[PDB]
Order: C-alpha cells, then structure tokens, then sequence
C-alpha cells in the first residue's frame, strides 16, 4: 500500500562515528584539549558505557520512527534558532535582471510568474513531478502548504486544501488576498493582470493604508512571537494572519530600488529588502516562498528554509522560469471578476512599539551584512573535470585554502549532503576541513618549508580525494553530525545534564561553522545566496558553470576579522594556485 518503499536513515556504528569525530577535530583544537577529548570520548564509548546505551535507544528509535533524526534535526537546525530569518536563515535566489518600461510590464511578469507557480503546483498535487536511486519527495509537498510559526523558545512548522486557493500579494507593505483557483477554476494570465492592477491602485490609497505588519516577521523569532501574541488578541488580526498562513505563497511587488541594479545589489534586496525605508516591510518571512517582482526589474524568490532544501527550491524555481518562456496556453476569462481583498489590521499602542523595534533591528541586519557576488571567470567545471576531479570537491578544497591563506587556520566547515535516499531525508553535514585539507593548505602557504610544487599537487589530489570520500560517506548516511545529534538529544531525554561527551568544548566548537558553504548549481541565469551562521563566519554559496564559477560571499561587518572582499580575493588566488598545480607535469 501507502507505506514508503524507501530505506530508513541508517544508524552508523557507534565506534565508527566516535573515531571519525576525533579524527575530524584533532587538528582543529589544541593538543592539550585533544588529549582531554580523547579521554572523554574513550569513556563515553567504552563497553557497557553510556554511548552504547544511547546507541541502543537510537536503534529502538530507528525502528519506531520513519526517520530517527527528523524531529531532532528540524529543531536543532532551524526551529530552535532565535536569530531573525532574514540573512541569518532564509536564502534568496536572484533571477536575471528584468526590464520593466512601465508598471504594466512589471505586472505582466508577475501574472506570468503566478501562472507558472500554479502550473507547477498542479503537477505537484497530481503527483506528476519527475520522481538512479529513488528519492524521498515529501519536501515537494511542503513547498506551498508550509508556514513557520514563531515561538518563545522554539518555532513550529505548520503543515497544511482551501477553497478557493489564493496567494498573498504584497504591495506598498499592504497585503491582499488574490484568489487564483476557484472550483478547479484557474485564473487566466489575463485575469491575474487585471487583478494585479486593482491591487496596485488600492495599495496607493492613503485613506486606506495600514501599518507595515510584515516588518514584524523580520525580527528575532522570540521578538516576533511576542508581537504576534499581541496581534492575536484581536479577531480581525487573527483572520488576516490566518489568510497569510494558508496562502500558496507571496508575491511582492517591490518599490524602486535606489541603488544600481548590479548582481550584489539585487541580491541585497532579495535578502532583506534593503530595510524599512526600502522594501524591508513588503514581506512575510514565516511563509516558505516569497516571489519578488520589483518595479525596476529586480526579481527573485526569498525562501524560508525549514520546510525544504536547495535542490527542491531550484527545481521548482527553474520549472517556473522555463514555464514563463513557453507559449501562453489559452485560459478563460472570469465573469464576474471579484476585487482582491486587502487584509485589515487592528493596530495598537503596543504594536506600534513593536514596529519601531523591528525597524531598528532589521536596520542593524542591513548595515551589518557584508555581501559580494564574485564571478570567477578563468575556468569552471570543464577544466576541473579534465583533472579527474569532482567540481564540488575541487571548489570545497579551494575554499579551505582561501580561508587558511587569509586567516591562518582552518575551521569547522559546513557543507550539506542530501540524504533524500532515506524516508523524510533532509540533509547532513560534510566536514570539509579535513586533515588532508590542512596538509595541503599548509604546504601551499608555508613559504619557509619550500615544499616542491610536485609535492603540493600530490597533497592537492589527496585533499580532493578526501573531500569526495567524506561526501560519499555523508550522502549514504554514514557520517557523524546527525548521529551525534540524536545521541545527544536521547541523552538529554534521560537527564537534562548532558554527558561530558557533549559538554566538551571540542564538541561545542565542532558545531560552530565559521565557514558555512553550499553548491547551488543552476542551468538558468540565476543564483542563490545566504548569510553566515556564526558572528565571525562566512557564507559561501557557489554556482559552477562549464567555464566559470559564481561565488556569493557573506560575512558580518561587526567582525573585524572577516571580509567578504578579501575572502573572494583569496578564493581567486586559491583557484589560480590550484590550476597551476594541476598544470605542472
């Protein structure tokens, strides 16, 4: 029947994870600290010890659940994070710059994009999405039926059938309900255009302008939860929130950008709207997909990460965009046409105080982000593959060298590995800061050692081999992050006081990803980007093409050590160095 024929996420052998763990951290902590961690781990995983006890409960959990880490992961990775979603968590995809001579051009694009969204959702709901190895498809079903509720300490991801179906249109910080489906009736691209025009007009009505409530969703999670609590007191607000929570997605008709339309600037608008003064309030972050269609041509989609990952987000986005290049299939006029409904809000002195706070908070995020879009154009996948190297592993090694040559040390690095092979599979982590990576970067940067180029090349290839090996380990569910997480939380269930194993500074440091990365390859002229995950870290999202590689680098201005410009430069030098290395003889 209806039971998944997929395999369950595998539980690695306790000793395998512990050995890999120590191997992963040895070169990332002091000798003294390592010696202490060795003893701690030794005691934790000893015969008849706590480790084996937790391992048995995990095995029991594996049997009783579809995926033993789903709950732990969802909370640890997103729902527990208190940071505001903009920049800190919600990635953004930037489409190619568009040209909208008039407002109707902008609206036509929006109408077409909405049409593309509905066609995709139709395939989705009809289970007509193109299913090598079979993969879990749950994420697809969370694209338009998800909503991330804020909480005092832990957020809640709500999994939603309405009639009719609708989308929320944001214009001038005002939100409107736009019914797009009514009795399997699906609005024509033409009716959408007409409806959007009505929206733009009402949105321009001063006597009807309401407070920019969307600004509240850009604040810290606990701060937004508190403000939402004030909101829910009123029956009108409850209704409006409900409509937002049950929409298919948002469509933000953003005002003019103020700066030049470069790749870096357009991305900034998609990341945080440029603050309240710009389009910062013309949003709603709890909702998974917010498609932006700016008047000046800046378009893209802001994604809330909790419900699904990069692969699914891109497949959906590229399907839309491609759909937009296709002949418009003739769709029938609606008679009569109802007028989109503006969502009303019952403001208060409190809410007014929350808006002011959110505005300042969001402003700190804006001025604090150091973002750059660097396009490496010397070579791409073509050259790398000719070196018998995986493009991803090659670039991951380049990032390690770039970080080392700039800051003189390696750091716990994050790189997602998809585990969709297994039921409800999300991801896991690939630890790119390998021992081999260290030997390679050291040989390259230690002038005084005078390591022969021939030797550096050997170290280079061994580092890439190690990268690829860890990658394969992670994707087959044999890595260490999810495993340790489950062991940690199962212990917590036994006693709030965690085992020394997880209180060890080595463990705490191993999960502070100073270098958070991800490869988001696209076939379209679009790119993905996101912020750092720790105050003193970077955000590195790359898109490798046949002859070039796009790099989106983020870091915080607050940290004097990091510099997106310098890191982008170090990446260039690292890729050049590696090219020359592969070109000796």
């Amino acid at each position: 029947s209806e039971e998944s024929g997929l395999p369950k996420l595998p539980v690695p052998p306790l000793q395998q994870t512990l050995a890999t763990y120590l191997q992963c951290m040895r070169h990332l902590v002091s000798e003294e600290q390592f010696r202490k961690s060795q003893a701690i781990v030794q005691q934790f995983g000893a015969p008849g010890g706590l480790g084996e006890t937790l391992q048995q409960k995990l095995l029991e959990r594996q049997e009783k659940t579809a995926n033993w880490v789903s709950e732990y992961w969802l909370n640890d990775m997103y729902l527990n994070n208190r940071l505001a979603l903009p920049v800190n968590s919600s990635p953004a995809v930037i489409f190619a710059r568009q040209h909208f001579p008039g407002t109707d051009d902008q609206l036509r694009f929006a109408a077409s994009l909405i049409s593309g969204v509905l066609s995709y959702k139709a395939l989705l709901d009809s289970h007509s999405i193109p299913t090598g190895q079979p993969l879990c498809m749950k994420q697809y079903y969370g694209l338009f039926s998800s909503y991330r509720l804020p909480g005092h300490t832990q957020d809640t991801l709500v999994a939603q059938m309405p009639e009719p179906e609708h989308v929320i249109v944001a214009c001038c910080n005002q939100f409107f309900v736009l019914d797009v489906v009514i009795n399997f009736r699906r609005l024509s691209e033409g009716d959408l255009f007409t409806q959007l025009r009505k929206i733009v007009k009402m949105a321009s009505n001063a006597a009807a302008r309401l407070p920019p409530i969307g600004l509240l969703t850009s604040d810290g999670r606990s701060e937004w939860a508190e403000a939402r609590t004030v909101l829910v007191k009123d029956s009108t607000n409850r209704d409006s929130l409900d409509m937002i929570e049950r929409c298919i997605c948002l469509v933000c008709l953003d005002a003019p950008g103020g700066v030049e339309l470069s790749d870096t600037h357009r991305a900034l608008q998609l990341l945080h709207g440029g603050g309240y003064s710009k389009n910062g309030a013309n949003r709603w972050y709890d909702k998974s997909l917010q498609f932006v269609v700016g008047r000046d041509g800046t378009c893209g989609v802001v994604c809330e990460h909790s419900p699904f990952d990069g692969i699914v987000l891109v497949q959906c986005t590229e399907h839309l965009l491609k759909h937009m290049t296709q002949p418009e299939l003739v769709r029938s006029p609606m008679v009569p046409l109802p007028a989109p409904r503006r969502l009303r809000w019952k403001c208060s002195p409190e809410i007014q105080g929350h808006l002011a706070s959110s505005a300042e908070k969001l402003q700190r995020i804006v001025k604090n982000l150091d973002f750059i879009v660097y396009k490496f154009d010397n070579y791409g996948k073509t050259f790398i593959k000719k070196q018998k190297c995986s493009p991803d592993a090659f670039i991951q090694v380049a990032l390690q060298l770039a970080f080392y040559r700039l800051h003189r040390r390696l750091v716990p690095t994050y790189e997602s590995a998809s585990i969709r092979r297994f039921q409800e599979g999300r991801v896991d982590n690939i630890r790119s800061a390998t021992p081999e990576a260290l030997a390679f970067v050291r040989a390259v940067t230690d002038h005084k050692a005078a390591v022969p180029a021939s030797e550096k090349l050997l170290l280079l290839k061994d580092a890439i081999r190690a990268q690829t090996a860890y990658t394969v380990m992670a994707i087959t569910g044999m890595a260490i992050d999810n495993h340790l997480l489950a062991l940690r939380e199962l212990a917590r269930a036994m006693c709030a006081a965690l085992p020394e194993m997880f209180m060890d500074e080595t463990y705490l440091m191993s999960n502070r990803f100073v270098l958070s990365t991800s490869q988001v390859p696209t076939t379209t002229e679009m790119f993905c980007c996101y912020g750092p995950v720790v105050p003193n870290g970077y955000g590195a999202c790359y898109n490798p093409q046949p002859e070039t590689i796009l790099f989106c680098i983020s870091s915080f201005h607050s940290c004097a050590a990091t510099s997106s410009s310098k890191f982008a430069k170090a990446v260039e030098e690292s890729l050049i160095d590696m090219r020359d290395l592969c070109s000796l003889l």
